[PDB]
């Protein structure tokens, strides 16, 4: 099995955290990738560790009580700290215990992924790459800052009475939990992503099948001048696409099954941190409004949960947007092909493929993933906010 | 009519309760079965004893007022308990009067299942039937050792005051109906798991169809190694499986009609429980902690309010997932099957069954039985708990 | 144009509310029918007469102010029985200035049905009609009934200070008005269940067709014994079929068009009784519970408002099952039909027409009118009255 | 590329707005048309100009505070006026700097939509654009009435104390960007009916294809009468009009794309002014309700946010619509076809891209465009009120 681009960079950097525990060998543009049991030893070993610590460090601050427990200023405050932190601890939790049996899904079928890459000819884009990449970059690095500002923060603010060097011993664990959850979060869009460049040239080549058809070896092929350029007739073109537009839908189902738990779970902090973390604004901006630091931290927090959604819904959104240019296409594929003949034959086919297989990602059966789940999520958020905060 | 498994086993617990009037006659590794109209009246009777004693002894405990009784410790309280009594005698005097009826219907279809068991080869997995049969004994025992605490804790603590005995007279009815309840929930589920296990065998008998085509009498059966063959030309084996494709889709219908009623009754309920049950947990963690016991057996109830309705709309989609499968074997099937050949023929009216006949669930029309049921009703138990406790 | 049964009975009492300006003209089991200008004049004189007086009289029972003013206990009861007022004279306004119109659209469409009425033989049961026209009996005079005692009532809680004629000048005109509703309601409700009547029948056609192509002039006939009988080949009946499938779903849509408008504000208005009754009882049950008539009518509006809307989903969800009813149909018979042949090409055109016309009622594209209106509007209920009443 | 009628005298009016930064070239019925980069550039400082003045208008109405800033009578209605006027600022930055893109893509396809008016003989009807263009008139002529009794009232409220002209150089800009909204809501809205005229000219040529075939050069023609004919054999317009329909879906996703961000940010701001407006007209009509000319105003308001919410979702709908009556013509007409003609084959074409390619609007996927998104919307405004008002 080989792997390139963004989805094995995030692959490098997804397996210090445990959740790609995977020998990689550096090929010309990709690695050859194995499982490897002493990395899911090591994987298993670092998130339990930190797990105890981080129950732990959250037991001593409950035992601190609510005066000098920072994230922990009530009664209902250490009920708060204690859930943000139990919903962190279990995403990261079923994201690296699962993350073996996840990998071995992932090469089980990325051996089909490189039969769909020879018939359209992919090659992965250097600018296209270096987009992802930097896109991995900037995500990551800017939630790492996030973390670093909010942990030291908070550890002057205890410093300033002796007692930082405790809350590091208690709140460093779920920092790096933290850490683990986002990773998780982009190993599944840069994964899901990596399919939808695959519909996209998929569609192309259905694209120049057209033209052939409209205007006139493996199927797709670029000329001297590099534009797309189908080498066999269209009638067998069409049938070829058929079976890989089959296999794409394949690859879907097991990204959705692999990663459908931790999304769940992912979502519902997102709702609860969504409620909770704007409601300790809004009270913190009407009163003691001078603590400026605070109040920017907590709306950096408010963007990042929004975004930390968005990542996650929006890889599918734009998957399904690239099999609804498929119907286009065929649709007018189909008016252009000729009466009776072995083309529009192969098209009746692939049209009840679009009537049956759908490509989506339904995590558990719960939902769906879509710019439709943003819309749930805010309106609850608000409703619940509007019941809060209102008294 | 003959019947086998985990389903057979929840027919012989639901007798008594009243649930399956029918009589049982061992076969080597089945029943043959017959409605018998003496458990009909033994089950009319028997429901209708319990309701008269459990309205009798709401009616009793509301005459006690609210100091002594001990459900009731409000007028509000009052309402509340004969709200939760009467949804439960309510579902059972349902599940029970209707009994009847539903097993002529269970008989009238288990004749044609026999018939796709036939051409499926079915034979009932020992091991399988442990696991379900398990997860019968499982669910149901842990749910009966519940009510005898809930009621050995509520007679105790009017034990403490003597009043026991009356107590007893009051509620044993009352937990007699809570169980009868449940078994009707595991009657249906191992009723739609017990066709679940059909779909999915139907299923790997189309597979085999496409391994024969791709690599090339009762329509399937096991080799001298055990392992799935296909004894026709796929031909007429898509043809067959058509046929047992609809006969499937339609004993769906027939048991959603029978136990619809039931399980909105058990929807609302639930909700209701939902609600009700973490409202006075909350008002007791908060006030009077102290009462260890209590808080303990709400949370147990809590617990079990969840798996109620988890024992109903999973077996459903998991019966959801099976013939999303077919779809996407059909797809590649008939990629493979030739051009203007037979089998493309016949694989053509069977992708018209899949997009004409869904497999589903929806009882009386009112909601689909899916996960998605699940969200709605958390989201608005969530919803009604934010609006009641926040004042 | 010829009409029967309890959609003509309805006919004629809608006849006196203006809901219906039609002539009738007895035949042996029917009425001819044709418009009349004269009953349009009539009908707008009526309605218009009655809203004059309905809001003449709100105005003098605001204009008694608070205190005498048995709807109007406060400011904000005021406001609410002038919403109340206010929704029943638009539900009536439109549903009587609309009538001719909407007549013209039944004379229009029901020449087609006597064509379908034709092919599938349709005669009228003595017995159904029966059970529809004591349906309507039963409906219409048990609301006619509470009307009255709602009336008397409040008359004699008024004549207790001599001050009942003026209660009588003030409300007699909102009770008219309310009977008008509901007969409009009515009459939708059993002119729907009339076409739904039409389908059930012509799916016993295509049953039939089944049973002949399974164990080999107008399409169906009785036999001697009275049972359906098929007087053509199937290849010609599923043809014939086809084009009556067509003709119904356009039906369909001139049912819905004419009384869309009506139906939304009749929601509406659901929803806002439902709302509003509840409360008011509720607040009545808790402080003066010993006006135990008033408590009396105000549980059998709720009620009352429950049936009203009942009356208006529940025949659209018994159409959508005869569609369904359909589908399995289709789908059983064309596994039936031999490969190739003409009978399999006409059931390739019928699941093309099931698959692009459905049959439903959308009224102005709001909602669709089937039993998850109810789930959503009970929901939206319970919602506010945990919302207004919690405090 | 020319344009034509009530959109293109729309454009016109956006011109001015740099909401079509386009040159016009007068013909006999149309004009034609291209980018113009000067009006870009002055459409880009005009919208830059009132933004920067309204935000400093703003700034310096916070800067009076609470008791002189009429529109900010507490520090709750100053975050209010800000959000109102923030997320106008941004509909109009996003209408008005993503104008020359979108005027870009309506010049695109326009040149494909003059292929379909040749083909079915597309002449502007005098009346019907006499009835569009008077709607314009009437919607945007009465809009801006009502700004300048909004502007003249709180002028003359301020210019009680002498601050008029302060107010005057405060908000002067922020009813300039009211009216862009408003013409960018009026651009798509006639937009999108100059597609689905259209559409309901290509049904209508379905319609006499039926006809020719039920009753035996481009594809219709009017008749020496002025009735429409068909100039070609059926088989032929069939195929023909598959393409169209290809064309206009192509052509509603451009516009769906072009003005989809807009849309949202018009939909959330409808949301918010509907509970915000509501809110303190229910306060003000409780306490000083003497303020008739104030409540008026806020009244007219409150009708206006529901408009502009029609004005966007009823295009749209009535666009289903045409859709809808396609598949009930293709249905009928196919029927009526014979068995295995050419004919036929081309209806079966037609008939798979009526299930694939639907016609609708979804802005950025978040919602679909249609009267159900009336219900979803003041179902949350009154749930918020219910919430806000009780209490
Ligand atoms: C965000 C983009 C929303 C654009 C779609 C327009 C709203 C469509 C609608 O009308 O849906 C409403 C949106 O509720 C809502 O306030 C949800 C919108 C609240 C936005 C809160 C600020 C979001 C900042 C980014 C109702 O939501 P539900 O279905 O849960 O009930
Ligand atoms: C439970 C699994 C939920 C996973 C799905 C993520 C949530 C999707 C969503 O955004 O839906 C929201 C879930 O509301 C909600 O809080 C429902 C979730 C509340 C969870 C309460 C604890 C459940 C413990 C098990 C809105 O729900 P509605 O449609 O009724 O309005
Ligand atoms: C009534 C039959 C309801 C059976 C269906 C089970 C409930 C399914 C569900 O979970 O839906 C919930 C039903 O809410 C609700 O309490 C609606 C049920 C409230 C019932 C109130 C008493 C009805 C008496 C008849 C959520 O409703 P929404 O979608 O509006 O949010
Ligand atoms: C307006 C036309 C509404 C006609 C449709 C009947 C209502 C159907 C229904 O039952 O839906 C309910 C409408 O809620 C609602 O009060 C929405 C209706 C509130 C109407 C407020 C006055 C509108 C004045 C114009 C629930 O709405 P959601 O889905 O957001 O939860
Ligand atoms: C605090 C809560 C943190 C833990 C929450 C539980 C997360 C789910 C873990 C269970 C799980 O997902 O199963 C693991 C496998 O289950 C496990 O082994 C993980 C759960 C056991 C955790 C206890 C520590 C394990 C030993 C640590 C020393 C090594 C993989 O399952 P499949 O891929 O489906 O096979
Ligand atoms: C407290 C409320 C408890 C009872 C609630 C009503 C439950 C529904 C019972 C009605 C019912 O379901 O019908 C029964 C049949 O109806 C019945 O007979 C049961 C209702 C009558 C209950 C009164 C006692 C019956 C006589 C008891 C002595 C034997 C079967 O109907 P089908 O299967 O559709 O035919
Ligand atoms: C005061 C008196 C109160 C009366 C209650 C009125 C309630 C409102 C109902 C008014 C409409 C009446 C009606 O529909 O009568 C139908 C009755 O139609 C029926 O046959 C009733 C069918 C049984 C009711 C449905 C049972 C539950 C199964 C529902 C299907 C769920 C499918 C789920 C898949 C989506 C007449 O049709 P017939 O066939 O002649 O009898
Ligand atoms: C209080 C509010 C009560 C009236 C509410 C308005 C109800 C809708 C009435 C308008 C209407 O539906 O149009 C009528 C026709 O419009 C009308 O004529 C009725 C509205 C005018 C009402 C004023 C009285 C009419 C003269 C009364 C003397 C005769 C028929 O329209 P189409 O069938 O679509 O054609
Ligand atoms: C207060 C907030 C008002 C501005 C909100 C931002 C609105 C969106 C503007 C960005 C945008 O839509 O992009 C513009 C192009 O982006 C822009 O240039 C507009 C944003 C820059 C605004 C700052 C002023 C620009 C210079 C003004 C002098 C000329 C067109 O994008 P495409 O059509 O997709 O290509």
């Amino acid at each position: 099995c080989l792997v390139g681009g963004a989805h094995a960079f995030i692959l490098k950097i997804s397996s210090f955290c445990g959740l790609a525990p995977l020998r990689f060998e550096p090929r010309s543009q990709e690695y050859a990738v194995t499982i490897s049991k002493g990395k899911c030893f090591y994987s298993y070993i670092l998130v339990t560790f930190l797990v105890i610590c981080t129950i732990y460090g959250l037991v001593a601050e409950i035992g601190v009580g609510v005066e000098k427990s920072v994230r922990m200023s009530s009664r209902m405050s250490q009920v708060v700290s204690a859930c943000d932190i139990l919903v962190v601890a279990v995403t990261a939790g079923v994201g690296v215990y699962g993350a073996p049996a996840r990998m071995r899904t992932m090469l089980s079928y990325m051996e089909n992924i490189v039969a769909v890459d020879r018939e359209l000819g992919r090659h992965h884009s250097a600018a296209t790459e270096r987009k992802l990449c930097a896109l991995l970059l900037l995500i990551l690095l800017s939630f790492t800052i996030l973390l670093v500002d909010d942990f030291c923060f908070y550890a002057m603010q205890a410093g300033k009475t002796g007692r930082q060097w405790e809350i590091v011993t208690n709140y460093a664990g779920f920092y790096f939990l933290w850490y683990i959850v986002m990773v998780l979060e982009l190993q599944f869009a840069f994964t899901a992503l990596s399919l939808r460049a695959r519909l996209k040239l998929f569609n192309e080549a259905l694209n120049v099948t057209a033209s052939q058809v409209c205007k006139p070896a493996f199927v797709m092929m670029k000329t001297a001048d590099g534009v797309p350029c189908l080498q066999v007739p269209p009638c067998e073109a069409v049938g070829r696409l058929s079976r890989m537009r089959c296999t794409l839908c394949e690859v879907t189902r097991h990204i959705a099954d692999g990663y459908g738990l931790p999304l769940v779970i992912i979502l519902m902090s997102t709702l609860l941190h969504l409620i909770v973390t704007p409601y300790f604004l809004i009270m913190e901006i009407i009163v003691s409004t001078h603590r400026l630091h605070f109040l920017v931290l907590q709306f950096l927090w408010c963007t990042t949960h929004l975004i930390r959604m968005l990542v996650v819904v929006e890889p599918c959104h734009y998957t399904m947007r690239e099999g609804k240019r498929t119907e286009d296409i065929v649709c007018r594929l189909m008016t252009l092909a000729p009466h009776g003949g072995v083309l529009s034959s192969k098209l009746e086919v692939l049209s009840r493929l679009l009537m049956l297989q759908n490509i989506s990602y339904s995590p558990l059966g719960m939902c769906t993933l879509d710019r439709p789940l943003i819309v749930t999520v805010l309106g609850a958020v608000t409703t619940y906010l509007v019941i809060l905060i209102q008294f």
